[PDB]
């Protein structure tokens, strides 16, 4: 097959709208997307300093890959999970990513700064669900305490619909009212954007390998692959049920509508929060940086 | 393998709770399940005077077999499609089915009434779309008529489940507002029930075949299907999704809460009513009768 757009050989094939497109008009059509994305949902503004947290897999590279290429000021984030034998190789990942990107890139190590790895704590809480706790806290006191406006992440349109069908599954109606490609600044709070929200999870591995990105498959290695499974089945069964399922949700979101922590200050539900009690935390951790190791003199 | 309460050889296993069962002692199993889905819902008392819709099909032939095993007082009406080369070997599996229950069966001929099998109607609509509505209409005109206090229908928990994913990823809210074992009675809305509520679609299929119930596979000739296998395909990942699944639904159903016709004086939205609408009906369908074509002299 050749290029709806010219003489090239076909590199992928689109459904929506249908064309065959080369490896040049694909990386245009895919940047066109998000910066689309990013308009209609006015995600962000072009004078924004904007934070990307990179595990070193291909959802969080190609954003920051791409808001950079964009025109956006981005910096990137990456946090090591302290696991042997596995998270030296990530950070690897992340740092060539940046490098290739051209992004600053800031590390905080969880098992320098908390002392224990991600799946070396006492609890029978799973590695993983106190990862991401930990990961979310640090992504947003980083960006707060550095003066961050927004913080971008990697989901694409296939992980807002597994997401989705995982929590509508159990009936997790308090994670179904906080959905969408934005959840606007809220006190310490900072804006998270998803700019990838329109664009496939096969469009993704598309552009990574376009662009010459090279990414880790898992983050943490201890259902949502079930859901996208379930959900890619569906699709071929009736091509335009991903989409026509997330548009629904947009629709009807409101239906699902109905503190300072005193070690940290940040957001708490409880007058110390999850993070600090799970930690067992009785001071505040500094995320401010003047730079960063691989450019420590500005 | 062997029977959890006697020495006969199994003939089904029961995973919630686990226990292998005989032929009679499954039966029991499924008759008591039944019962207590009845009691716990309030579904019926032993009073009422109980309509089955009984389209041929193994689920609405179970429900009236077993609510007259336990003792209720049923009568069965099936709604003929009068659909040429179809209809007749289904009206001939609801006979026998009735026959066997013991259950005074009316019918309804849908082609002899109107003038008009389903899929022959010059419209564009689904034979099976209108066809739903058209039962719908003459189930209920039919128990109000004749001063039935409710009527049961046939739906498992696999159709409840398998209901409930399809109105979810294309965001029904109204249809969602409306689900459960029980629709009270509401002006000439008849109260509708679901008794077999909470056994499974394998439970109800070996039911049958154990008391020798036979039955058609399609109703209507002419998507369930497709949500039915995902989910049993999410079911063998991880036992008890299905149950989880409806049991979370039952608890958040609230959340999607938020005159008489013209011409039939049935409850109608707009003056004169859906039915009447589609049909071009200017006069009442009386559907009163004194005896059954089985027994025209009581
Ligand atoms: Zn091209
Ligand atoms: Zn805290
Ligand atoms: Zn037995
Ligand atoms: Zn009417």
């Amino acid at each position: 097959m050749k290029c709806k757009f010219c003489s090239r050989e076909a590199y992928i094939k689109i459904h929506y709208p249908k064309m065959y497109l080369c490896e040049e008009h694909f990386k245009e059509y895919f940047e066109r997307k998000v910066s689309r994305t990013i308009e209609r949902y006015k995600l962000l503004t072009k004078d924004e300093r904007i934070l990307v947290a990179v595990s070193g897999g291909k959802d969080s590279a190609v954003t920051a890959y791409v808001l950079k290429k964009l025109g956006y000021n981005i910096e990137c984030l990456h946090i090591n999970l302290g696991i042997s034998g596995y998270s030296e190789k990530s950070e690897e990942y992340a740092k060539k990513q940046c490098k290739l990107i051209g992004a600053p890139l800031h590390i905080v190590r969880i098992k320098e700064i908390l002392g224990y790895g991600i799946g070396e704590v006492k609890t029978r809480r799973p590695p993983c669900s106190y990862c991401g706790l930990t990961k979310r806290y640090i992504m947003n006191k980083f960006a707060y305490d550095n003066g961050f406006d927004a913080i971008a992440t990697g989901h694409n349109l296939d992980d807002e619909a597994s997401f989705l069908l995982n929590n509508i599954l159990h009936w997790n109606t308090e994670y179904l009212a906080k959905g969408g490609p934005i959840l606007p600044q809220q006190g310490k709070f900072i804006k998270k954007v998803k700019p990838l929200y329109e664009v496939t999870e096969r469009e993704v591995v598309a552009y990574a390998l376009a662009v010459g990105l090279e990414y880790i498959v898992e983050e943490c290695p201890y259902t949502t692959l079930d859901m996208k499974g379930v959900l890619n089945e569906l699709e071929e069964k009736r091509p335009g049920t991903k989409f026509n399922f997330v548009r629904g949700y947009l629709k009807k979101k409101k239906l699902f509508e109905p503190k300072e922590c005193k070690i940290c200050r940040m957001p708490s539900s409880g007058d110390i929060c999850a993070f600090c009690k799970f930690w067992g935390l009785k001071k505040e951790i500094n995320f401010k940086v003047s730079s960063t190791d691989e450019e420590p003199f500005g």
